[PDB]
């Protein structure tokens, strides 16, 4: 019979040609059939870091801590690192320039205890918010591998997370990323200091191309090869043009 | 003190440089003030042809016709004009492709009693449908003016119409017609062998400024100025790169 997963080597030379190392992982949707240039490591464990404020966003929502896309999160006055980030922001715009400091206090009002039942109910990763309540995505416990992306985000496309429908249609608004008469592209990037991911999915007119890529990514000049590297192997494979 | 629209001519020079005549009106959101070339022209009332393809999808949504955007609509199997008409559709690809059957069905399952009623909640046009319930807006007798496009846009954007938010969220997405970096469009077009109209908005990380534009279209040959002209306005006003 046929196979579910297929390993795919060449991807790799789109990786080598950086000086980079990472693992695409790709799930067509009507084929119900995956296919990754590395197959350990996409079924290894990592931090979210950024890709977490998916199902941060969607547990402020249920909850109530966040009405809307369009409520306003002022800025705190605290001139930080990344510009984008000294302004007052909503939903849309604190997952576009990923704004940390605005989804630190949705952590903090989600709280442990809801947080934890959560990712239990989502079957997030390895379910573990241990380490600090606003920050165990970046430097705590919780760990979820590409083939566990994937898994969440089929969820979420569907609308089969254990949150309201309303919640998840808010979210994939706030994950657009690119669109054109080709392809949508729906996605989260994050970066953990030492690993980049870029997590999401392509939508095209009869299917859709699930993605979850992580790579080794030792500084923050690499970071658009996150994109780059991923849309090479949509290209490969003819997904997008 | 300032009016509520301003007459701005030199955007004519966009329509003649194309040896066109038309009207672009713009809505400023943040600031309730709108810009148009012709204000006589913005308040014209025409056959909304394709652009009738937003309140049909809310009503078909909001009566359950269409029970999400993934339900798949097969071909009749009558070969049309339009070779990507020829296919099945689901509502995304059905509104990108401006799939009149596909929409005809739907209005022939909402009916001639609902959709009048309907129409009479969204204060959408003339509000009239005679003619068939399955061409009125291609035939009958159904007007819209440009600044009634916007308002009608206006209420879909905040979900202020008289159906579910889930229908609105639902239509919205199968507006998307670009994103990138800089801004989200969002519009439907329309061709009635006379004028060709785009309806739609352009969302920014900090306004959203909504559209409706209408020109003199004797010839399908031109039907890409409809986007070309207003992109010109659009970049004119700094609103897109
Ligand atoms: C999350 O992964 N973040 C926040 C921000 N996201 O940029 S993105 O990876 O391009 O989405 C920058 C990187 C990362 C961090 O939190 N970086 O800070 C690490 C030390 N606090
Ligand atoms: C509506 O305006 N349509 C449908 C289709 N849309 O093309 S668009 O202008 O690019 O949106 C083709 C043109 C126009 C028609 O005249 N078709 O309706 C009659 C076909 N039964
Ligand atoms: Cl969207």
């Amino acid at each position: 019979g046929p196979k579910e997963w297929q390993e795919n080597k060449s991807w790799n030379a789109h990786f080598t040609e950086h000086k980079s190392q990472g693992v695409v992982v790709l799930w067509n949707e009507n084929k119900q059939q995956g296919f990754t240039n590395n197959l350990k490591r996409a079924n290894q464990a990592f931090l979210p870091a950024s890709t977490f404020k998916i199902p941060n966003s969607l547990i402020a929502l249920d909850l109530g801590v966040v009405k809307d896309e369009h409520q306003v999160f002022k800025w705190d006055g605290q001139t930080r690192d990344i510009a984008t980030w000294n302004r007052d922001h909503n939903l849309i715009t604190a997952m576009k320039y990923s704004v940390v400091p605005v989804y630190q206090e949705f952590a903090r009002q989600i709280g442990e205890a809801r947080m934890s039942k959560m990712l239990h109910a989502f079957d997030y990763g390895n379910e573990d918010i241990s380490g600090n309540v606003d920050s165990f995505w970046l430097d705590g416990g919780i760990r979820i591998s590409a083939t566990e992306q994937i898994s969440f985000l089929r969820k979420l496309y569907h609308n089969k997370l254990h949150v309201s429908e309303r919640s998840q249609r808010i979210v994939k608004q706030a994950m657009l990323t690119e669109a054109n008469g080709d392809y949508i592209i729906r996605a989260k990037t994050g970066y953990d200091t030492k690993i980049g991911w870029w997590v999401g999915w392509v939508e095209l007119d009869d299917n859709v191309w699930f993605f979850a890529m992580n790579m080794d990514m030792p500084t923050s000049d690499g970071l658009g090869l996150r994109q780059a590297i991923t849309k090479e192997v949509l290209k490969q494979e003819k997904i997008i043009p």
